[PDB]
């Protein structure tokens, strides 16, 4: 409990003195730094971006001189020709037409896009047409000597559908002025400035590279710096947007908060005749002339210009930098990541079976088995099916995982695993049955189900039994040296009883197997030979009780 | 420094062949890689997302017929009902009240929600009443035959407060269509679109599901679409929203920039009547009548209709997919976590001491003791205090890391700790004492304030010493095994002066020490017997000096 | 294949019983993670946030009393001062110059900031003023009995530049209040709301502090709030901004959708004169007086309010949850970082050497080399330049990375590395050459180009052989315990042939490479020294073959 809590585990490591992987490594973490530095310092993402509150006055000035047919000539001045700025954006009239003098009558319809009518047939009764702007009466008369319109009961003279006058009426409004006064707040920032400060010259006019940042700006100027021409837009009109970006950045260190400029026609250049191309409004102004109430109605063309502010302002915030660096953390294991898939790519013997006589070149990483041997040890899941094999006559262990089903384990056949190297340090010291092949073996006394657990031989093929070896008699059947183990486990153990042969006989399948499986993972669930396993329980005999063999650990 | 530098550390990994924690891993790995990618996919966190920057130009059609009372048959065309876009708002009449030929004079006010006045005390001298639009004079006096109002000083015939006439005179605005175009920006993206492209039929009005690309609205329709009669809200007029949502993807292999078209009503339905209800705004007209300055007022009510245009452009951005990425890459560390945690509760003891007996089915769980054997190696911090002890009659070994305060160590009374196991394959090979309890210690000679480190009996409850073993002899008390040892650990060693007797004491030493604790890390920290440790002494005596004991390695 | 998939790795884990390590594991931990779901609350970074879309609807009360000069006592009621709202903003009017009856004809420039004309020269003619909105005739005529201005044809009486009345005669509008009816929406999340809800009394005026939800807004008041003077800047103009701020939280549990208003001058005080100070627009009224077309301009100053909503609705999402989780997962390591850095810092040989004598309270600190050893294994990359030798005289090992370029290995000195400690648990049984130091090394019988390899004496000094050791007969030239190693290698080996010599020198090449490298690493590629080779080689003489010597195992 207490102590349980005050634990600190750390990982097992494996440091290996390579040049060319400690230089992947470094290049690789170098390389993720960097780019994730160069990430930050592009985007800013140490920065909370705070979208801009805005406010735009405009002023316009200029006045236009117009001459028309008497003849008549006259000037517009701001009242005349502009509206004020609402919203965010203010509109200057370049043409006009007017209607003076108009009656709530009959009159027949302007005839526009050739609105004729030959017969009162074609001119419905009670139609209100919303480009003639009347109610038709189902009469067609002569709107003059030669041509007839349908006639509607309207404000009347109507002229709806007469072209837009050719040159516009108000061609210099391209010499006009607007100044424009930007005033932003980033309220979370609680920073706010303004687009006119301090030193500007009022005699400044604006220009992309020579007065980038005068906030005054001739509407021909507007649009000759993106190829569109004033003259022909005046006719019928368009929508301009003067756009004003504040990439702005309110760090003490970097501070940076100027407005950029740009213009964009809002307006599609082609649209449809039907869909009101350009931009116009009518405007009525009424009054009484004797005693009738009459309007003069202004078509007035012209360009709405459209004031768009955009832009972030961004702060150093803590939390975003220590989010953005957690998010990129993960990305310093890459260098492991590589060179340990490395390690195992070149750990397999397949590459030195085909790849590296092929290749030549990619011999010396054969070094990465070693690497592989030192950092991964492999274990399997400990089961009752679970068994390893040895046989004198191969050089290799063998695990058999599948079930016996009455098959003999001589004949059952597992996979094939290496037996471990020994430690040399501490080795600086001093009728037989069918599936048998040595002569020795004798038939398992095993309950039938689970006979085939013991049936199994030294050897494959015929040959001298393991038995015969030196070794065996010393390692397994030395009394000596089973009871010196049993001491060394036990000093005090009474040597007396029936127990002290079962506990030799332990000791004795114990050594026998690892001796011949070294590891005590394989030595825990080795099967012993019916031939060894027999000689070992007649040199250690049981007296009055049946064998128990082998049975799981777990 | 330069190796130093020239280094890769990798961790040591133990690899389970199993089945079941496996496919566990591999199930983890497909889940969070499938949630992630989702994610991904669903909120497109590849891509940077831009606000849009708006532009909206409309066209209201339609003409109105309506009729008053002599009786007055009139129409209305746009500029006698619509009020030109303005910001992205416009707004068309509905319904009006006219007041004509107002003068700057004496008049009663309106009576409206019974404001009567039967008194001059009711009526205040110099009161700037803002319902009624004018001063009070402090009189009352007849608005008629029958009521009387307070007297103002206003514009006269003074009407407000009358009721906006029902039902509504321009109810034929519901007829009324609008072409709405709506230009959008990206300008980060450097992206432009608007809601009207070449193919498109003017001849279209918008559907929700026949037409809903079209730009044209029938007001009517705008209204019935979400439940709202413009019959009623003609009257008193309202606010309606048009929604236009551009959920646009700027990426060439997924482009999609449409609008989507949405209506809501933005004035509240039950407004309190003391709230202004509706909408409308009042309008003067101005002009001179004889010698006479007069106004006509016009209460216009009617519905604003806000165009409203938000949305998003998204674009691949290979940062924010770096961000996103870095972002979920520690989540496939779930796998690692949750069957380590696994392993770890289930090599707990007391899942075989309670949980198993009572739940069977988690029984082969208990392979997890074999794998957190194999992964974890428990190691404690060394301190003066560590001591260990082992006792012949007990089979594992205590842990004491409390401070001797003069009482003896056989009495302290530590933790307890198992005893490793042996390497079998390095084992292939051939008056007493109060506390004591073997009848061979003796009294420590070490200085009383630390003579309860020594005292310490090879067993806690009275039996035969361990020194009478036959193991004790050669392991430990075997002159050539020592020497064996010295020479295997120099073996150039002089066997001359009395440098050699303590040489051998302490490998004897050592060699009780690990084979009575085996780990050279207990073995380090443990502490003999006193019997023992007397044993050895007298078998390597010291000639002219004093023993010193056990000493703490750091 | 089908077992290679079935694989979980675990990472191996040294496991440390300590209280300080486990301590600052856990006070880190408590600390990344109270940091984490701090930031997580305060920053709201499970939600999602969404900008609102905005509609607002403003109402003005109030009725002005202005006295002019015969005496012209009038009121203002909101017709005759009151721009309605248009975007998000309204205008009300404080002070105006009225210019009645202008025709478009010829008159003298009203004399501004001393626009005075004492010669035709000075007054071009067919410049377009912007300031006086005329058209010079090239003349200067007598403005009054005094001075002169230049001729223009303009609207007539021209009185631009004509400073605005002062005291402003609608003083009173600072007593006029402002119903703000705001909508908001947040469409993503599909909520809205507005900024009057039932339960709000008319009776109502905001405040700050008694009443900061009251939509009802005196204007005096919105300046004074902001020390702001309304008399002031009633002559002249500004632009007032009216912030809504909505700080949204949608989620039920924590449900706050309220708004914060706040007020901010936009228009700047110190603006110059020459950039049109203040806020006012021209208004032209025309009409028709007998004959003659005539306009009345209205400069009509006064506030400009705009209406600045903003704000972000924010709603938990489960995605936003993960991203963030994910991201700040990592920080999780610091942990595991700080005691590893600590534990290898606190490992160095140096800290001993230097730190500890100097500051002996970090004496305790030398735990960390037990860790160390106990959590990294140390191995270098094997090459064929890697030799490792070994001197009786010395203690150490010597490691040889570098070529031998002819120079004898003797004296070719590589660096120092440490034997290995030898497990103890397996040790408790029983004409010379020039380069050569003890009279038994022969020269090498090697092709000369690698004659080096060979050069290798037992000592650097001289002194007596290894080989007089007691312990290099029976480890190496014991032929029984080579071949009981052999046995044990191979049980059933046929003792006959050339073989068993050629496998009795391997082995005893192996049995002194581990007793004098101990480390099996080492041991692979150490050196043997000539007198030991020779001497094993001459006891197990080769009969008709040259001996091949060291070979690189890779
Ligand atoms: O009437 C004419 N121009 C005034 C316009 N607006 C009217 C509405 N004002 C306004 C201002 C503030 C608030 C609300 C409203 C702004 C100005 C007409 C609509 O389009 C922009 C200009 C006009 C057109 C074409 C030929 N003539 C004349 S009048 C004239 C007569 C004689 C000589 C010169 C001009
Ligand atoms: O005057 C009337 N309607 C014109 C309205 N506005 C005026 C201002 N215009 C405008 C345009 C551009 C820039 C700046 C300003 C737009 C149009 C009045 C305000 O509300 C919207 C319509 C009106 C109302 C009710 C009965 N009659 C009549 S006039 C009439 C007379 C005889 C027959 C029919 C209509
Ligand atoms: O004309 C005067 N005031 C009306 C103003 N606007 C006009 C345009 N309207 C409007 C409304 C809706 C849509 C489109 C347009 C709003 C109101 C003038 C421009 O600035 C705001 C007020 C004015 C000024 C100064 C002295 N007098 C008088 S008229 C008067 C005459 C006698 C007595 C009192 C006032
Ligand atoms: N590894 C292994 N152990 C065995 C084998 N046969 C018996 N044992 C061990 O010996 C013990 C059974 O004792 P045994 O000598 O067969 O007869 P017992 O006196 O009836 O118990 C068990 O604990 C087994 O682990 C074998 O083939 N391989
Ligand atoms: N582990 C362990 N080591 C001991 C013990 N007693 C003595 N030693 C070791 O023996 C050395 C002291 O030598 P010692 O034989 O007691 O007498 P000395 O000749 O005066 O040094 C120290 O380095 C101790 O580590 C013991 O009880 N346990
Ligand atoms: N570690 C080590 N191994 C050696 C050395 N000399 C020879 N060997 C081993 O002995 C084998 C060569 O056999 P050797 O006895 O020299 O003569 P051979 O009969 O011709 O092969 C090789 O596999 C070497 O690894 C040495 O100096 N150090
Ligand atoms: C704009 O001004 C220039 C210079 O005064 C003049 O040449 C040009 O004609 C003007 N444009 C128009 C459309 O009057
Ligand atoms: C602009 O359009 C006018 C027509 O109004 C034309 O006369 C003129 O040549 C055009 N200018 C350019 C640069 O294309
Ligand atoms: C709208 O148009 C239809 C069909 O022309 C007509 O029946 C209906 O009366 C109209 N609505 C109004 C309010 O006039
Ligand atoms: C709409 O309101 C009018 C009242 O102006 C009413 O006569 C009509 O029945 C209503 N229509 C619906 C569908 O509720
Ligand atoms: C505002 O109202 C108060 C109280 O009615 C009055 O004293 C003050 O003079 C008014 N302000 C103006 C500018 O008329
Ligand atoms: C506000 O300005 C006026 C000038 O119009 C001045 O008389 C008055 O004292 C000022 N008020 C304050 C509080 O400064
Ligand atoms: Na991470
Ligand atoms: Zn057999
Ligand atoms: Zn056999
Ligand atoms: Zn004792
Ligand atoms: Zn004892
Ligand atoms: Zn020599
Ligand atoms: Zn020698």
């Amino acid at each position: 409990s207490w102590n349980d809590v005050f634990q600190y585990e750390t990982n097992k490591v494996t440091r290996i003195q390579s040049v060319n992987y400690g230089t992947i490594k470094w290049i690789l973490h170098m390389t993720v730094f960097s780019y994730v530095s160069f990430a930050l310092m592009s985007d800013k993402l140490y920065q909370r971006k705070e979208p801009l509150i805005s406010s735009v006055h405009t002023k316009v000035k200029g006045v236009a001189e117009v001459t028309e047919n008497k003849l008549v000539h006259g000037i517009f001045d701001t009242a005349d020709y502009t509206l004020p700025l609402q919203g965010n954006s203010f509109f200057v009239m370049t043409n006009y037409l007017k209607s003076e003098g108009q009656e709530q009558k009959l009159c027949p319809e302007y005839p526009s896009r050739g609105k004729q009518c030959h017969s009162d047939q074609g001119c419905i009764k009670g139609w209100m047409d919303p480009q003639s702007k009347g109610i038709q009466t189902g009469r067609c008369i002569p709107y003059d000597q030669k041509r007839k319109t349908c006639e509607i009961f309207a404000w009347c003279p109507a002229e709806e559908g007469k072209e837009a006058p050719r040159p516009a009426l108000l061609r210099s409004a391209e010499n006009f002025t607007v100044l424009i006064k930007n005033n932003i707040d980033f309220p979370g920032h609680n920073y706010t400035t303004r687009n006119i400060l301090p030193g500007m010259n009022i005699s400044c006019t604006f220009h992309k590279t020579w007065n980038p940042q005068c906030p005054i700006f001739r509407l021909g100027d507007i649009f000759q710096e993106i190829g569109e021409n004033f003259t022909e837009v005046a006719v019928q009109g368009g929508i301009m947007g003067i756009e004003i970006y504040w990439d702005c950045n309110l760090d003490s260190w970097s501070h940076r908060c100027q407005p950029k400029y740009s213009f964009r026609r809002l307006d599609d250049k082609y649209t449809n005749e039907s869909l009101f191309p350009g931009y116009n409004f009518r405007y009525a102004k009424y009054y009484k002339e004797n005693g009738m109430e009459k309007r003069t109605l202004i078509k007035a063309f012209g360009v709405r210009f459209d004031i768009l502010v955009f832009g972030t302002g961004g702060k150093f915030d803590i939390i975003q930098l220590v989010v953005y660096i957690g998010s990129t953390l993960s990305y310093f294991g890459l260098a492991t990541v590589c060179i340990d898939l490395i390690i195992n790519t070149y750990a397999s013997t397949c590459c030195r079976s085909r790849v590296y006589p092929s290749c030549k070149c990619c011999e010396p990483c054969a070094v990465n088995e070693y690497y592989y041997r030192k950092k991964c040890e492999p274990i399997v899941e400990p089961k009752p099916t679970l068994k390893y094999v040895s046989f004198v006559d191969e050089p290799h262990i063998w695990m058999v995982d599948q079930q016996l089903l009455g098959k003999s384990l001589q004949d059952v056949k597992g996979q094939e695993v290496p037996r471990p190297q020994t430690d040399f340090l501490e080795l600086s010291r001093l009728d037989s049955p069918d599936w048998c092949q040595c002569g020795n073996c004798l038939p398992s006394q095993l309950p039938e189900n689970r006979r085939a657990l013991e049936e199994l031989c030294c050897r494959r093929k015929p040959g001298q039994c393991i038995t015969t070896s030196e070794l065996f008699s010393k390692i397994v059947l030395s009394r000596e040296a089973l009871q010196l183990l049993l001491l060394y486990q036990e000093p005090l153990l009474a040597l007396e009883g029936e127990a002290i042969n079962s506990k030799l006989r332990h000791c004795a399948y114990r050594s026998y197997a690892t001796w011949r499986f070294v590891s005590q993972d394989m030595a825990d669930f080795a099967i012993l030979p019916s031939c060894c396993r027999w000689k070992i329980r007649k040199e250690f005999p049981k007296t009055q009780g049946q064998y128990s063999g082998f049975k799981y650990p777990y």
